[PDB]
């Protein structure tokens, strides 16, 4: 089998993508966030506190003749920028982009933080990470695409997201129309649970490139790039104006600059980030000072390729017994 849905940017900078999900019989079609940096499919829902829910499409599983309660079972995620939920579970059958699985966990949230509530575009999340991050308690369950696998035409995914504009995940198959030159694959290690892989290196615009580890995460839950400090000074240095705001919290730029291009190395490949994808416009309506899509990862402990770095390539998720991480150029 195979599956392939078009995921859409929530808003006008690219901050998420929401890519349409079935749920339950008959379909409840819920608008999710595909996470491939955690392991939990969440859903608003008919049991989320009301006060909690402002005009985000609900989940009541009730109305679905295929749910089923998972007894006992509870989950609570706590994500890297602070936001959080929690709730109880149900099995039910999920479907994305024509590609069905049958008793999934979806995990129905009876909290959600501020963040969450004030996003009225995404009505929850979709697991992408390996299922040992998975939260459900006492018994942990797989992510959709962990239970898809054995039934995939090929036991891979693929991101392929736009720049200010929809993209497409597909399962089960790599569409050899949708990028350009060959895919380099590169390995991963699944030690924390995520999609972890080294890169070869970076340049910043037209200058040489520097030969340089850096492990990180792809991350397509993450809205930008977040890479070792002495990296991150090296891009924003050539940028006239460009500081770090310890008031606005990463940094800025003046909105009137022209940004340069970033590439990092995928084995000895590379991937072009074009200057436009890292201008995530002012910092407050009206505001001369832009914020950079390029930010230190000093303090979070981790590397992550987000979406900035990943809507620049076609990026296949091989979920085979060794996994490994494909990039190409489109």
């Amino acid at each position: 089998s195979t599956g392939s849905a078009t995921t859409t940017p929530i808003d006008s900078l690219d901050d998420a993508y929401i890519t349409p999900v079935q749920i339950g019989t008959p379909a409840q079609t819920l608008n999710l966030d595909f996470d491939t940096g955690s392991s939990d499919l969440w859903v608003f829902s008919s049991e989320t506190t009301a006060s909690e829910v402002d005009g985000q499409t609900i989940y009541t599983p009730s109305k679905s003749t295929t749910a089923k309660l998972l007894s006992g079972a509870t989950w609570s995620i706590s994500y890297g920028d602070g936001s959080s939920s929690s709730g109880d579970v149900y099995t039910d059958t999920v479907s994305v982009g024509g590609l069905t699985v049958t008793g999934q966990a979806v995990e129905s949230a009876k909290k959600v933080s501020s963040s969450f509530t004030e996003d009225s575009t995404i009505d929850g999340l979709l697991g992408l990470a390996f299922s040992t991050l998975n939260t459900v308690s006492p018994t942990q369950q797989k992510t959709f695409f962990d239970n898809a696998k054995a039934s995939l035409d090929s036991p891979v995914f693929t991101a392929d997201l736009g720049y200010h504009a929809p993209g497409t995940y597909n399962f089960g198959f790599i569409d050899t129309t949708a990028y350009t030159g060959s895919i380099t694959y590169t390995a991963v290690s699944t030690k924390q649970g995520f999609w972890e892989w080294t890169s070869t290196g970076y340049a910043v615009g037209s200058g040489t490139f520097k030969s340089t580890s850096i492990d990180g995460i792809a991350d397509t839950g993450t809205t930008l790039l977040y890479l070792p400090a002495t990296v991150v000074s090296a891009y924003w240095a050539q940028v006239s104006g460009a500081k770090s705001s310890s008031s606005v919290g990463g940094y800025v730029f003046p909105c009137s600059a022209t940004l340069p291009s970033f590439t990092f190395g995928v084995g000895s490949a590379r991937i072009v980030i074009p200057g436009d994808y890292i201008d995530f416009g002012p910092i407050s309506t009206g505001s001369s000072s832009c914020f950079g899509g390029i930010q230190s990862s000093a303090g979070i402990g981790i590397n992550i390729f987000g979406d900035v770095a990943l809507k620049a390539a076609f990026v296949v998720f091989n979920g085979a017994t060794t996994p490994t991480l494909g990039f190409a150029s489109k």
